[PDB]
């Protein structure tokens, strides 16, 4: 697809699906009652967009999608909403996926956001995260993968909506994004 | 195991529908295979054509870009509730739906992009019922002719349930009514 | 004229009303003698009218942000345009009812860090005694009545009016 | 008063500006007098021009807004109209037409939605809208290529909330 942009693979497709299904299960063990209503995935465009149809399908719970839309004000992140959530969710139990969590901001913006409309429960999983996203102030509770501070594309992270595509996540090239 | 006692019957097994994604994936790969430098652009209606659009992507062999619509009703009349992210103008330009009916939320979106001007558009689906296929919107792609019956799973919903399912089935008429 | 035997009684004459928010918009611009502009923020569209009359009435200089919500609690359909935190903030509201809405837009606005945030209604009425959110300029206080005109509707009309009336209980 | 220094000279006074709008609504309330007229308006340099003409019209009418922004002459919604426009008479309110392109799109995007009648109505007109190809059935005042601010008009967010429509000066950029 991109010959000579990928200068290495540091996750392999198969890795990344063999994690999912972990993460599917270990998910769908700690919601397995009460409440008579589905999981619900929320997620941000678009970066985990790929993300959550896999990991949907390997929670063997009933899980609902929704999705938000936002774009920044510039430099928790300031977060303007593109899109709001269809519905409410309020007393619904709620789990943000997420592709990255780095910096944190954008993740911290969005918890407390969902916070204030007062679901049942809050969690967050994410399938990457970033050195200087451990120890943050947002509890995660499902993590894929603790990767080193590479610019990674693949498997819906993109350079300029590049790569978003790859089966496989891969360090691009300084070539690229100079 | 999900839904007991709700899906009547299996359309379309997950097998089945992996395969016919892997056939679209390789058609779209030749023709836009044949200059213009930029990507292929899909572009998807939240929420139902989520599922398939992340898999017909990693199908197709040639590079895919993601864009999203998020649309509501109100001739296909529709609102928009989330624009592109970006300019199509001069794009080559790929819808992608989970289901064509009517028509007329396909005939709404056609028109809707038509009008920024993109390179070239196509259609591509995956299901297609009855009363779709002579309608006046062209269909480059279709995954499956099925039946007029109501269906679920693989992205497709009833009251925002059950688009989690790998496959497409038949879902029992004390559900919906 | 515009819409016979659909109005019962006249609430608030236009005179009334633009003579009210002159006062207001003095109130307000002495309050705010504070370097940025005195932000005002509406919610659409009841409120339309009533912010482009008190923006005129304010003698110190005010910007315009408009939000557009839908309820489901309500869905934002348009968000502000810009970050305001470190701003002078304004919330404009054409009735506070129930004060869900402005408990909902408070909290909002709240999270975003503006320097300061107050709250400007034009109508109030009964059932608001018992929100929470304080409220430091109001127009009228009214009763519970349904009423119409200076951007309040019924079915998405009679916002044009230039006064603000009850409604004929023959339009429901 | 309120901007010191920076208006240079007015170029609409606050009385001249709602007595055109007078003309204006009885104009157009002669030419559409069973649904209400609508009018319709981007955000936001519209916005206090439509309050006063809405006010002006002698028939009844209603609001519709829109928010666009310029993807980074066709622009990206971010609000929506919020009801059907099929079969209604529509009347697009504008603060400035200058290279028609914003009122090319917008005029291009609500034909597609089937109204029974479209028009446009613009306060202002600047000369380089001579060559915009669409129609305008309502004009206010047509202006020179100067910049303008006030009255909804903007220089960086700012001068929206005058009166009167005026010249800046140079010290402002
Ligand atoms: O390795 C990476 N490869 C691609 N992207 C990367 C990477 N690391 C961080 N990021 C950016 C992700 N961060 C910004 C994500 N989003 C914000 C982009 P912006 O609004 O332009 O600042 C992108 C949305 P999309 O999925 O459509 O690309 C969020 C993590 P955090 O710093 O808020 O904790
Ligand atoms: O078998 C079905 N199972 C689920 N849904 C089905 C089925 N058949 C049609 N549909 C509805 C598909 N419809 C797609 C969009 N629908 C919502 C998109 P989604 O978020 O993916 O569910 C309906 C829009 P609204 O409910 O607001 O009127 C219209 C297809 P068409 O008739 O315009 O060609
Ligand atoms: O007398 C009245 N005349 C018109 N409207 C009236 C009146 N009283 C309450 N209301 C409704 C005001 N409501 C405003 C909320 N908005 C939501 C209306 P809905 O979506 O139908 O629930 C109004 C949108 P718009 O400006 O377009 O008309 C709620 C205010 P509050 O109860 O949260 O304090
Ligand atoms: O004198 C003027 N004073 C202020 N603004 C002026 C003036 N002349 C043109 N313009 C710009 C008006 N422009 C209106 C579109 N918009 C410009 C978007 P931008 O590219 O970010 O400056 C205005 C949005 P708002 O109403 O919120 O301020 C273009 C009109 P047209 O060239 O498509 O016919
Ligand atoms: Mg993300
Ligand atoms: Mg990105
Ligand atoms: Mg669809
Ligand atoms: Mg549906
Ligand atoms: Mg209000
Ligand atoms: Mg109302
Ligand atoms: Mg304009
Ligand atoms: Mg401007």
């Amino acid at each position: 697809l991109y010959p000579g942009d990928i200068k290495s693979v540091l996750l392999t497709a198969e890795q990344i699906q063999a994690r999912i299904a972990e993460l599917g299960e270990q998910i769908g063990n700690d919601y397995r009652a009460t409440t008579g209503q589905d999981l619900l995935l929320i997620t941000v465009l678009k970066g985990a967009v790929l993300f959550v149809t896999d990991l949907a399908r390997a929670i063997p719970v009933p899980t609902q999608f929704e999705f938000m839309a936002v774009s920044s004000y510039g430099s928790s992140g300031v977060v303007r909403i593109l899109k709001d959530l269809d519905r409410d969710i309020h007393g619904r139990d709620v789990l943000i996926v997420e592709d990255v969590v780095d910096s944190g901001l954008t993740l911290s913006w969005l918890s407390r956001n969902l916070t204030s409309r007062n679901p049942r429960s809050l969690r967050v999983c994410t399938l990457l995260r970033k050195p200087d996203a451990v120890h943050a102030n947002v509890e995660i509770a499902y993590v894929g993968f603790d990767i080193p501070n590479d610019f990674v594309v693949g498997y819906g992270l993109d350079y300029d909506e590049r790569y978003r595509d790859l089966s496989y996540i891969g360090t691009l090239d300084p070539r690229v994004y100079q």
